[PDB]
């Protein structure tokens, strides 16, 4: 796709800490923008609509290269209509935002600059943010990930892409989506199956996959920490079935992992560590620190702080494992206790380490479950599954909860707020901020 500029693309600035092992910590100037499927999509020379509620223009959208040469992605008004707000370090994301249309949640990505994406390298570094979860009920996720995305945002490997990552283009992840409107600078109207609960998405003939690091997905009442491998690190376009993840048939027919090896403290038995309250460990009514490390080992490590004291993530027993890291032993001790074989057939945190090795593009966004109604997270999970079945029970929300149009309507003013970003070697990001 090309850029129009009926509407000017300002990307909303955001300040974040990069350390050093020597002890101190600089600050850098960022911004954010908004993925390209929450933009307006017009013909080039009109305002004329290629994509209209869950369905594109057949004159204008024939086939995927007519539509990417006669379509354009427009400016977002970023606090009008995608509710999404910075200050500072601070960067807050409403959930409902009324204007000429409704606008539901929005993933951002931080750039380096109007024209690129911010790379990380996590291997040997720690990833440390503030977070505002109370406002966050069952059913919605503000989630905090990283993805293996190009810089540009596959401008350079995609020629009909001219939009660019200034237009949120690029985006992939361990799911593979197949409901983005242009993956590799062409539409995906073809084998385009409009969704039958969603007036506003759905689902085409290709999908984005790539490795996907979910540091942070919850709510008020769960969380989870997930690492996501694929046999392609890299971003890579897919076909029909073939992805694989929640919008294909079969689940475990691509090259990536929709699974991933998850670590829900209330999943693994501490039903008292994170909760509303303060009758939990970590009051999620209170604005909370997490610090997630990726040690050279490929292995994970996760502690927390509120009013000033730490907590290490807490200690867990599955199977002929026990202990507080996400390692190969937690891994393997999951896919026997839980089930699955997913993560190990993608090639576990080894291959994970591949995507960390390299640079990976930092994703903040909130969103409702169209498929499962965030009951993965949240919820006992299949809702036919009891508590004596090994993992059916991630949280505490009903298993009836989660519904899109309920949520929608119930908690329009719900929202996150991510703030005081930082990223440097292991054991940096604890010190004094400049
Ligand atoms: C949950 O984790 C916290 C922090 O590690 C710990 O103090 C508490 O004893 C744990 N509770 C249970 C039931 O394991
Ligand atoms: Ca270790």
């Amino acid at each position: 796709q090309s850029a129009c500029t009926l509407q000017s693309e300002t990307h909303p600035p955001l300040t974040w800490q990069k350390c050093s092992s020597g002890g101190t910590c600089t600050q850098q100037t960022g911004s954010v923008v908004i993925d390209a499927n929450w933009r307006w999509t017009h013909a080039t020379n009109s305002s004329t609509n290629c994509y209209d509620g869950n369905t594109w223009s057949s004159t204008l959208c024939p086939d995927n290269e007519t539509c990417a040469k006669n379509c354009c992605l427009d400016g977002a008004a970023y606090a009008s209509t995608y509710g999404v707000t910075t200050s500072g370090n601070s960067l807050s994301i409403d959930f409902v935002t009324q204007s000429a249309q409704k606008n539901v949640g929005a993933r951002l990505y931080l750039m380096a600059s109007d024209t690129t994406y911010q790379e990380f390298t996590l291997l040997g570094n720690e990833f440390s943010f503030d977070v505002d979860v109370s406002q966050l009920p069952c059913g919605l996720n503000g989630a905090l990930y990283f993805v293996s995305m190009d810089a540009d945002g596959g401008v350079s490997k995609y020629p009909t892409n001219t939009a660019g990552a200034k237009y949120g283009t690029g985006y992939c992840d361990s799911q593979c989506p197949r409901d983005l409107k242009f993956i590799n600078g062409q539409a995906n109207v073809e084998g385009w199956e409009p969704s039958s609960n969603n007036a506003n998405t759905g689902i085409g003939g290709h999908g984005s996959c790539c490795s996907q690091m979910d540091i942070w997905e919850a709510n008020s009442i769960s969380e989870a920490l997930t690492p996501h491998p694929c046999t392609t690190v890299g971003q890579e376009i897919c076909e029909g079935d073939g992805c694989g993840g929640t919008y294909s048939d079969n689940r475990y027919g691509g090259t990536c992992d929709p699974d991933g090896c998850d670590w829900n403290p209330y999943r693994l038995g501490n039903t008292s560590f994170y909760g509303p309250g303060s009758s939990f460990t970590l009051d999620t009514t209170k604005k909370l620190t997490v610090v997630t490390q990726f040690e050279t080992s490929g292995a994970i490590n996760r502690y927390y702080v509120q009013n000033g004291v730490t907590f290490q993530q807490p200690n867990a027993e599955l199977g002929s494992y026990s202990g507080n890291e996400l390692n190969d032993d937690y891994c393997t001790a999951e896919e026997a206790e839980f089930g699955g074989s997913s993560f190990s057939d993608k090639g576990g945190l080894t291959q994970f380490k591949k995507a960390t090795s390299g640079g990976m593009v930092l994703v903040m966004s909130l969103w409702d479950d169209y498929y499962a109604n965030m009951l993965w997270l949240d919820s006992t999970y299949p809702t036919n599954e009891t508590s004596s079945t090994p993992g059916a029970v991630r949280g505490s929300c009903s298993t009836s909860s989660g519904v899109p149009a309920q949520v929608e309507s119930q908690s329009p003013n719900a929202k996150v707020t991510f703030s005081n970003i930082k990223f440097g070697p292991i054991g940096s990001t604890g010190n004094p901020s400049g």
